[PDB]
């Protein structure tokens, strides 16, 4: 059973979290529990709190450029952990474990989410975007503080720890059944019609989950289908400091078949959405930094009825395109297309129903694309 630890630079606290990410269903979200351990000694007449900070960020640190940052706090709390006082309340049978395998001067926090949060969401633009980097960070941080800092209003760097945590999303304990991601356009074209219809199993799939995307067309026009490809763009919009818009390819594939006049084809090609079917992960929304291994692509948003969507910071969906090329005619130079869409959300699957410390800092990725640093 693994657990992570992170200590301070002054080796007066030390935090211990059970999980580097934390689930959110829709309907709750796993709190996050753990314990700070204190050095007796460094820490006398100062008192240790551990605060929960959830905040939208955007601004790139790129030389000769006037230097340009926004943040906006979405949520704060912070609760005390030392001295022990009850601003926790009962304990997990995971601190209480901890406390014993730890020792006397372990004492237990438990933070805990709204539901009015987006999730983990975060950016970096690639060559040719004009927005900035940005994203939305979830930190705990665990830091000691006297009463002369309290005083002085400074909290010391020193005795203090920071880890960031993901908020990933995972689909409802229970859902009714799931209608097909269905849809048909008709083309005409000389007022002969060229069919198109393109659809889906489910409306709501999951990360590594192979999309079964079928389509079907009746071509009764004069021309030829030459190609017909598919693929599974991310959307992005960003609505919290400035109106970024990204839209890119995070899988793609194509049929062989090709569609004469007068004949019909029904062909379904299966797409995987994933971070690793690129090595350039710039220009795409994650659920983390583009550096660590453990990084994914973001799950679409869920936005709680009521509130506004500028609250979520970045909003990511997800969308089937189906492009036909289309042949000219008899003396044809180029050839037309015709593209369409089909929505869909992504997320993670629906969740569940001796101690082994190791590190936060998470690993990172050995070829991941290119970055700001």
């Amino acid at each position: 059973h693994v657990i992570f630890k992170k200590i301070s630079r002054d080796k007066s606290v030390t935090i211990y979290l059970g999980k580097r990410d934390y689930i959110d269903h829709v309907e709750r979200v796993e709190p996050v529990d753990g314990v700070v351990l204190v050095d007796p000694e460094l820490v006398k007449g100062k008192r240790v709190y551990v605060s929960l900070t959830c905040a939208f960020r955007y601004g790139q640190e790129d030389i000769d450029v006037m230097g340009l940052s926004f943040r906006r706090d979405l949520y704060f709390s912070q609760v005390q952990v030392f001295p022990p006082v009850g601003a926790s309340g009962a304990t997990t049978r995971l601190q209480e474990s901890l406390i014993k395998k730890l020792g006397a001067n372990t004492y237990p926090f438990l933070l805990t989410f709204p539901d009015y949060l987006p999730c983990s969401v975060m950016l970096q633009p690639a060559p040719q975007d004009v927005g900035k980097s940005c994203g939305v960070d979830f930190e705990i941080k665990a830091f000691a503080t006297h009463s002369t800092d309290v005083e002085e209003d400074k909290i010391p760097k020193k005795s203090s720890v920071r880890l960031l945590i993901r908020k990933v999303q995972h689909a409802p304990r229970d859902m009714g059944p799931q209608p097909r991601a269905e849809a048909s356009w008709q083309f005409f074209m000389s007022d002969k019609p060229l069919r198109l219809a393109v659809s889906l199993s489910k409306e709501i799939y999951y990360h590594g989950e192979p999309i079964p995307v079928t389509v079907a067309v009746t071509n009764s026009t004069e021309k030829t289908v030459k190609k017909i490809k598919v693929l599974v763009e991310q959307v992005t919009n960003v609505v919290l400091y400035s109106s970024d818009y990204y839209i890119k390819t995070v899988a793609a594939e194509e049929a062989q078949e090709k569609v004469p006049p007068n004949s019909s084809l029904t062909k379904t090609l299966t797409l995987v959405p994933l971070l690793a079917n690129n090595r350039e992960r710039r220009g795409i929304a994650l659920d983390g930094k583009i550096k660590h291994e453990d990084t994914n692509l973001a799950s679409s948003t869920i936005i709680k009825e009521g509130i506004d969507k500028t609250v979520m910071g970045i909003l990511v969906s997800y969308q089937i395109k189906v492009k036909l090329t289309v042949s000219g005619l008899l003396g044809e130079l180029t050839s037309s297309e015709v593209a369409t869409e089909v929505p869909f959300r992504l997320m993670h699957p629906q969740p569940e129903d001796n101690f082994v410390f190791e590190e936060f800092a998470r690993q990172n990725l050995k070829d991941a694309g290119e970055y700001k640093e």
